[PDB]
């Protein structure tokens, strides 16, 4: 019936994780960016960017995916308030996406770690949790999680979710490409409005 | 038609934390017992004492909600492993139970922390989440928890739930009574059993 484990999940991961990291996200890429930009040349893009594989594939590290995905650099901290804010651990990392050995551009990279929960379903057989159930519940953590930050508090501009199937034959897929899609699209639409 | 966010509350936090915890939590506690009772003539209970308020009311001290409910010690981590079989670092605290200023029991003791979810979304107007829905959120938490813990590769024996709603006229429920309530029925089916 009605049992839907991605409306939850989504929910938690808005509620517990991202409303509570965004913000400082946010304003340590800002100053990362003042500082850093001439050893930069470029900028690193605001929005934490969400990969959200359909298949719930996620890798320890991001580099095992896409070997056009690599670690760049680390994002500094919050200043020396340490007045309640740093409750969760998230990545400090930014990664450079590149196109033929050359950095075509750069983001804050990381999983929607719910996806894991899906998958550790899936194979746990009490559960009674098919891979077309966790296919049908990824999408919908995904539709959901959509939503919600459609109304969320400047949090909607505070990221972007990719979501993507990969090739059922194997084509080597290219997931650099999907991120720097969205890295093009980005600033086209913060430039043409 | 249905929207539960208890139903993946649930299955994330039995998946994303007590399948990890609690296999090698009786161990833990076995440990510390055995300094525990050398030490003071101590036994702390073996099971997971999850403290599930159905107001969804949790605290950063569980002493503020009960003094008589007096923490003693973190639980010590496990050994063998650099990464650890299944947990980073756990943080578990465990307390003595006290009537009329004596020591009468001591456990591992926590509240579920998806209870805050469910409180901050009845705070977070864009939910349309109502505290009369959050009450009912909570009771299918630890419904679809149970069953769940039910299935469960003796993380059933592992644990045990603790949820009660407080009379609305602010009557004299007392936490640490109800855990002892736990606490001597426990002691009761291991020394009958
Ligand atoms: N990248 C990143 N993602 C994060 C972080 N914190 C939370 N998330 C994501 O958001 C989900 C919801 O977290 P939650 O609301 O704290 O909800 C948690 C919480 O209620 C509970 N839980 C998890 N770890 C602990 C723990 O060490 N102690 C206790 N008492 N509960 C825990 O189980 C729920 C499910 O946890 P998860 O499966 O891990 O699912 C997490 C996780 O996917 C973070 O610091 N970094
Ligand atoms: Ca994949
Ligand atoms: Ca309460």
């Amino acid at each position: 019936g009605n049992f839907n484990v991605a409306h939850g999940l989504a929910w938690s991961y808005y509620i517990g994780y991202l409303r509570l990291i965004l913000p400082e996200l946010q304003a340590r890429i800002r100053t990362y960016n003042q500082h850093y930009n001439n050893l930069l040349r470029g900028a690193v893009s605001q929005r934490l960017y969400i990969l959200l594989p359909l298949d719930c594939g996620v890798p320890d590290n991001l580099s095992m995916a896409d070997p056009n995905i690599r670690f760049l650099d680390k994002l500094p901290q919050q200043t020396g308030d340490r007045a309640g804010i740093k409750d969760r651990v998230y990545s400090n990392s930014i990664y450079e996406l590149l196109e033929n050995g050359q950095r075509a551009g750069t983001c804050v990279l990381e999983y929607a770690t719910p996806l894991q929960t899906l998958f550790a379903m899936s194979q746990y057989s009490q559960a009674g949790f098919s891979r077309e159930d966790r296919l049908e519940q990824a999408k919908l953590f995904c539709r959901t999680l959509e939503d919600i930050l459609a109304d969320a508090p400047e949090s909607q501009n505070n990221c972007r979710l990719i979501a993507y199937q990969e090739p059922a034959d194997d084509s080597s897929f290219s997931l650099s490409q999907e991120v720097l899609r969205h890295l093009r699209q980005e600033e086209k639409e913060e430039v043409t409005v």
